[PDB]
Protein backbone atom coordinates (compact mmCIF):
# COMPACT_ATOMS: atom_id res chain seq x y z
CA UNK A 1 0.00 0.00 0.00
CA UNK A 2 3.47 2.04 -0.67
CA UNK A 3 3.50 4.89 -3.41
CA UNK A 4 5.54 7.45 -4.84
CA UNK A 5 3.99 10.67 -5.11
CA UNK A 6 5.38 13.87 -5.97
CA UNK A 7 5.41 16.32 -3.34
CA UNK A 8 6.86 19.85 -4.69
CA UNK A 9 9.57 21.62 -6.25
CA UNK A 10 13.07 23.09 -5.16
CA UNK A 11 13.65 26.16 -7.75
CA UNK A 12 16.77 27.83 -7.52
CA UNK A 13 19.00 26.61 -9.69
CA UNK A 14 20.04 28.38 -13.51
CA UNK A 15 20.90 24.68 -15.34
CA UNK A 16 20.65 21.72 -15.41
CA UNK A 17 20.71 19.94 -11.75
CA UNK A 18 23.48 17.21 -12.87
CA UNK A 19 23.86 16.25 -8.72
CA UNK A 20 21.79 15.51 -5.32
CA UNK A 21 23.57 14.25 -2.41
CA UNK A 22 21.62 13.91 1.18
CA UNK A 23 22.94 13.04 4.81
CA UNK A 24 21.64 10.91 7.93
CA UNK A 25 23.56 13.70 9.82
CA UNK A 26 20.82 16.50 8.64
CA UNK A 27 18.01 14.98 7.08
CA UNK A 28 16.66 18.20 6.60
CA UNK A 29 19.33 19.34 4.16
CA UNK A 30 19.76 18.90 0.67
CA UNK A 31 22.67 19.63 -1.45
CA UNK A 32 22.47 20.26 -5.17
CA UNK A 33 24.88 20.62 -8.40
CA UNK A 34 24.28 22.75 -11.43
CA UNK A 35 25.46 23.25 -14.71
CA UNK A 36 24.87 27.00 -13.56
CA UNK A 37 28.19 26.25 -12.00
CA UNK A 38 27.03 26.61 -8.49
CA UNK A 39 26.17 24.49 -5.52
CA UNK A 40 23.25 24.96 -3.48
CA UNK A 41 22.07 23.89 0.09
CA UNK A 42 18.45 23.87 0.85
CA UNK A 43 16.51 23.79 3.91
CA UNK A 44 14.18 21.00 3.61
CA UNK A 45 10.07 22.21 5.68
CA UNK A 46 8.18 19.68 3.19
CA UNK A 47 5.32 22.40 3.14
CA UNK A 48 2.49 22.88 0.81
CA UNK A 49 3.18 24.43 -2.66
CA UNK A 50 6.94 24.92 -1.02
CA UNK A 51 8.86 22.02 -0.05
CA UNK A 52 12.34 23.87 1.12
CA UNK A 53 13.90 26.75 0.35
CA UNK A 54 18.06 27.83 -0.57
CA UNK A 55 19.83 28.56 2.03
CA UNK A 56 23.42 28.94 0.87
CA UNK A 57 25.21 29.26 -2.42
CA UNK A 58 27.93 28.04 -3.51
CA UNK A 59 29.91 29.19 -5.73
CA UNK A 60 33.78 29.50 -7.25
CA UNK A 61 33.73 26.69 -9.85
CA UNK A 62 34.25 28.24 -13.33
CA UNK A 63 32.48 25.31 -15.07
CA UNK A 64 29.87 23.22 -14.76
CA UNK A 65 29.45 21.12 -11.63
CA UNK A 66 28.70 17.62 -12.50
CA UNK A 67 29.07 15.69 -9.04
CA UNK A 68 28.56 16.28 -5.63
CA UNK A 69 28.49 15.05 -2.22
CA UNK A 70 27.59 15.22 1.37
CA UNK A 71 29.82 14.48 5.05
CA UNK A 72 28.07 11.80 6.91
CA UNK A 73 27.49 14.69 9.40
CA UNK A 74 26.51 17.33 6.59
CA UNK A 75 29.21 19.69 7.54
CA UNK A 76 31.35 19.35 4.57
CA UNK A 77 30.31 19.11 1.24
CA UNK A 78 32.56 17.95 -2.45
CA UNK A 79 31.91 18.90 -5.84
CA UNK A 80 33.37 17.99 -8.94
CA UNK A 81 33.73 20.35 -11.81
CA UNK A 82 34.44 20.71 -15.78
CA UNK A 83 36.99 23.39 -14.85
CA UNK A 84 39.07 19.93 -14.01
CA UNK A 85 39.30 20.89 -10.41
CA UNK A 86 37.50 19.57 -7.03
CA UNK A 87 36.37 21.75 -3.98
CA UNK A 88 35.89 20.48 -0.40
CA UNK A 89 32.82 22.93 1.09
CA UNK A 90 32.25 24.73 4.36
CA UNK A 91 28.25 23.69 4.37
CA UNK A 92 27.66 26.56 6.89
CA UNK A 93 28.97 29.33 5.27
CA UNK A 94 29.07 28.06 1.60
CA UNK A 95 32.55 28.61 1.59
CA UNK A 96 35.39 26.22 -0.41
CA UNK A 97 38.05 25.13 1.84
CA UNK A 98 40.56 23.00 0.04
CA UNK A 99 41.01 23.12 -3.68
CA UNK A 100 41.92 19.54 -5.53
CA UNK A 101 43.96 20.17 -8.40
CA UNK A 102 45.12 17.24 -10.78
CA UNK A 103 43.29 16.32 -13.35
CA UNK A 104 44.01 16.79 -16.98
CA UNK A 105 40.32 17.01 -18.42
CA UNK A 106 36.80 17.65 -16.71
CA UNK A 107 36.19 16.44 -13.40
CA UNK A 108 32.87 14.12 -13.88
CA UNK A 109 32.52 12.29 -10.70
CA UNK A 110 33.71 12.62 -6.39
CA UNK A 111 33.17 10.75 -3.46
CA UNK A 112 34.43 9.90 -0.02
CA UNK A 113 35.01 6.94 2.50
CA UNK A 114 32.75 6.81 5.51
CA UNK A 115 35.82 7.97 7.60
CA UNK A 116 35.85 11.18 5.14
CA UNK A 117 39.43 11.04 5.02
CA UNK A 118 40.22 10.06 1.40
CA UNK A 119 38.69 11.76 -1.47
CA UNK A 120 38.15 9.61 -4.82
CA UNK A 121 37.45 11.62 -8.42
CA UNK A 122 36.93 10.19 -11.89
CA UNK A 123 37.97 12.39 -14.97
CA UNK A 124 37.66 12.81 -19.00
CA UNK A 125 41.06 12.35 -18.65
CA UNK A 126 40.89 8.64 -18.27
CA UNK A 127 41.92 8.45 -14.85
CA UNK A 128 41.07 7.78 -11.69
CA UNK A 129 42.45 9.80 -8.60
CA UNK A 130 42.78 9.58 -4.62
CA UNK A 131 43.20 12.44 -2.85
CA UNK A 132 43.74 13.53 1.49
CA UNK A 133 41.34 15.92 2.50
CA UNK A 134 43.68 18.64 2.09
CA UNK A 135 43.56 18.81 -1.41
CA UNK A 136 47.00 16.56 -1.79
CA UNK A 137 46.59 14.15 -4.93
CA UNK A 138 47.92 10.72 -3.45
CA UNK A 139 47.87 8.35 -6.46
CA UNK A 140 45.86 7.93 -9.81
CA UNK A 141 44.57 4.92 -11.13
CA UNK A 142 45.28 4.07 -14.61
CA UNK A 143 42.79 1.03 -16.34
CA UNK A 144 40.36 3.00 -18.41
CA UNK A 145 40.44 3.05 -21.95
CA UNK A 146 38.00 6.38 -22.66
CA UNK A 147 36.24 8.83 -20.19
CA UNK A 148 35.51 7.98 -16.47
CA UNK A 149 32.02 8.76 -15.77
CA UNK A 150 31.87 7.95 -12.64
CA UNK A 151 33.22 6.56 -9.41
CA UNK A 152 31.86 5.49 -5.76
CA UNK A 153 33.33 4.09 -2.72
CA UNK A 154 31.32 0.68 -1.98
CA UNK A 155 30.36 0.46 1.55
CA UNK A 156 31.40 -1.74 3.88
CA UNK A 157 40.15 -1.66 3.69
CA UNK A 158 38.38 1.07 1.14
CA UNK A 159 36.97 -0.71 -2.62
CA UNK A 160 35.60 1.69 -5.03
CA UNK A 161 33.98 1.54 -8.23
CA UNK A 162 34.12 3.19 -11.65
CA UNK A 163 32.39 3.08 -15.02
CA UNK A 164 33.59 5.14 -18.32
CA UNK A 165 32.53 5.21 -22.30
CA UNK A 166 35.08 1.78 -22.42
CA UNK A 167 31.57 -0.03 -21.72
CA UNK A 168 34.03 -1.36 -18.61
CA UNK A 169 33.16 -1.47 -14.96
CA UNK A 170 35.91 -2.26 -12.55
CA UNK A 171 36.15 -2.49 -8.80
CA UNK A 172 39.83 -1.34 -7.43
CA UNK A 173 41.36 -2.09 -3.99
CA UNK A 174 43.03 1.16 -2.92
CA UNK A 175 44.94 -0.75 -0.39
CA UNK A 176 46.84 -2.00 -3.42
CA UNK A 177 45.82 0.84 -5.79
CA UNK A 178 45.35 -2.20 -7.92
CA UNK A 179 41.88 -3.61 -10.64
CA UNK A 180 40.30 -6.41 -7.90
CA UNK A 181 37.76 -7.12 -11.26
CA UNK A 182 36.61 -6.69 -14.48
CA UNK A 183 32.98 -6.39 -15.31
CA UNK A 184 32.18 -7.14 -18.62
CA UNK A 185 28.56 -6.81 -20.50
CA UNK A 186 27.54 -3.29 -20.94
CA UNK A 187 27.59 -2.75 -25.12
CA UNK A 188 27.08 1.12 -24.75
CA UNK A 189 28.53 4.03 -22.60
CA UNK A 190 28.17 3.78 -19.07
CA UNK A 191 26.55 7.25 -17.67
CA UNK A 192 26.09 6.01 -13.92
CA UNK A 193 26.95 3.22 -11.18
CA UNK A 194 26.09 2.48 -7.61
CA UNK A 195 26.65 -0.27 -4.94
CA UNK A 196 23.71 -1.50 -2.72
CA UNK A 197 24.38 -0.12 0.80
CA UNK A 198 25.40 -3.57 2.16
CA UNK A 199 27.98 -3.70 -0.49
CA UNK A 200 27.07 -6.56 -2.12
CA UNK A 201 25.99 -5.47 -5.75
CA UNK A 202 26.81 -3.42 -8.21
CA UNK A 203 23.73 -1.43 -10.30
CA UNK A 204 25.38 0.37 -13.54
CA UNK A 205 23.72 1.90 -16.72
CA UNK A 206 24.13 4.07 -19.55
CA UNK A 207 22.83 5.31 -23.25
CA UNK A 208 20.87 1.93 -24.49
CA UNK A 209 18.92 1.85 -20.66
CA UNK A 210 20.41 -1.70 -19.93
CA UNK A 211 21.12 -1.74 -16.14
CA UNK A 212 23.06 -4.38 -15.18
CA UNK A 213 23.45 -6.00 -11.86
CA UNK A 214 27.15 -7.77 -10.24
CA UNK A 215 27.63 -9.60 -7.60
CA UNK A 216 31.02 -8.00 -6.18
CA UNK A 217 31.99 -10.54 -4.45
CA UNK A 218 31.71 -13.23 -6.88
CA UNK A 219 32.91 -11.17 -9.34
CA UNK A 220 29.93 -11.72 -11.71
CA UNK A 221 26.75 -10.33 -13.69
CA UNK A 222 23.58 -11.67 -12.15
CA UNK A 223 20.99 -10.13 -14.40
CA UNK A 224 19.73 -6.79 -16.54
CA UNK A 225 17.38 -5.03 -16.27
CA UNK A 226 15.45 -2.53 -19.06
CA UNK A 227 15.05 0.73 -18.63
CA UNK A 228 14.41 1.21 -22.74
CA UNK A 229 15.29 4.43 -22.17
CA UNK A 230 19.15 5.97 -21.56
CA UNK A 231 19.71 5.82 -17.79
CA UNK A 232 21.84 9.19 -15.87
CA UNK A 233 21.31 8.19 -12.65
CA UNK A 234 20.97 4.94 -10.23
CA UNK A 235 20.20 5.08 -6.53
CA UNK A 236 19.41 2.29 -4.57
CA UNK A 237 16.87 2.56 -1.43
CA UNK A 238 18.44 2.81 1.75
CA UNK A 239 16.25 0.65 3.79
CA UNK A 240 14.13 -0.92 0.54
CA UNK A 241 14.92 -3.37 -1.38
CA UNK A 242 14.70 -0.70 -4.49
CA UNK A 243 16.49 0.79 -7.26
CA UNK A 244 15.74 3.73 -8.91
CA UNK A 245 16.65 4.78 -12.37
CA UNK A 246 16.30 8.35 -14.05
CA UNK A 247 15.56 8.08 -17.53
CA UNK A 248 15.22 10.08 -20.42
CA UNK A 249 11.63 9.17 -20.74
CA UNK A 250 11.28 9.12 -16.49
CA UNK A 251 12.46 7.70 -13.65
CA UNK A 252 11.51 4.13 -13.34
CA UNK A 253 11.82 2.82 -9.62
CA UNK A 254 12.42 -1.18 -9.77
CA UNK A 255 11.39 -3.71 -7.09
CA UNK A 256 14.48 -5.99 -6.61
CA UNK A 257 12.55 -8.40 -4.62
CA UNK A 258 10.68 -9.67 -5.61
CA UNK A 259 11.23 -8.21 -8.98
CA UNK A 260 8.70 -5.73 -10.80
CA UNK A 261 8.04 -2.18 -11.38
CA UNK A 262 7.45 0.12 -8.18
CA UNK A 263 7.11 3.46 -10.61
CA UNK A 264 7.68 4.94 -13.58
CA UNK A 265 7.25 8.45 -12.75
CA UNK A 266 6.77 11.25 -15.12
CA UNK A 267 5.90 14.68 -14.57
CA UNK A 268 3.33 16.73 -16.51
CA UNK A 269 5.46 19.75 -18.01
CA UNK A 270 4.33 22.98 -18.80
CA UNK A 271 2.93 22.93 -22.32
CA UNK A 272 6.66 21.94 -23.44
CA UNK A 273 6.43 19.58 -26.42
CA UNK A 274 6.83 16.51 -26.21
CA UNK A 275 10.43 16.54 -28.41
CA UNK A 276 11.41 18.69 -25.42
CA UNK A 277 10.16 17.25 -22.28
CA UNK A 278 13.01 17.81 -19.54
CA UNK A 279 14.34 14.64 -17.76
CA UNK A 280 15.26 13.75 -14.55
CA UNK A 281 19.68 13.49 -14.82
CA UNK A 282 19.94 12.94 -11.13
CA UNK A 283 18.83 11.10 -7.96
CA UNK A 284 19.21 11.08 -3.70
CA UNK A 285 17.06 9.56 -1.36
CA UNK A 286 16.73 10.94 1.95
CA UNK A 287 18.52 9.31 4.57
CA UNK A 288 14.75 7.46 5.55
CA UNK A 289 14.44 6.68 2.28
CA UNK A 290 10.87 8.12 2.36
CA UNK A 291 12.01 11.00 -0.05
CA UNK A 292 13.61 10.54 -3.08
CA UNK A 293 14.88 13.83 -5.05
CA UNK A 294 15.27 14.38 -8.81
CA UNK A 295 17.04 17.24 -10.70
CA UNK A 296 16.14 18.10 -14.33
CA UNK A 297 17.26 19.84 -17.16
CA UNK A 298 14.52 22.31 -16.19
CA UNK A 299 16.87 23.26 -13.96
CA UNK A 300 14.03 22.03 -11.51
CA UNK A 301 14.60 18.96 -8.17
CA UNK A 302 11.14 17.44 -8.17
CA UNK A 303 10.55 16.09 -4.71
CA UNK A 304 8.79 12.33 -4.38
CA UNK A 305 7.51 10.61 -1.39
CA UNK A 306 6.84 7.40 -0.32
CA UNK A 307 3.10 7.29 1.19
CA UNK A 308 -0.13 4.74 1.76
CA UNK A 309 -2.41 4.69 -0.90
MN1 LIG B 1 29.39 8.57 -0.83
Amino acid sequence: NEVLVLRGTLEGHNGWVTSLATSAGQPNLLLSASRDKTLISWKLTGDDQKFGVPVRSFKGHSHIVQDCTLTADGAYALSASWDKTLRLWDVATGETYQRFVGHKSDVMSVDIDKKASMIISGSRDKTIKVWTIKGQCLATLLGHNDWVSQVRVVPNSVTIISAGNDKMVKAWNLNQFQIEADFIGHNSNINTLTASPDGTLIASAGKDGEIMLWNLAAKKAMYTLSAQDEVFSLAFSPNRYWLAAATATGIKVFSLDPQYLVDDLRPEFAGYSKAAEPHAVSLAWSADGQTLFAGYTDNVIRVWQVMTA
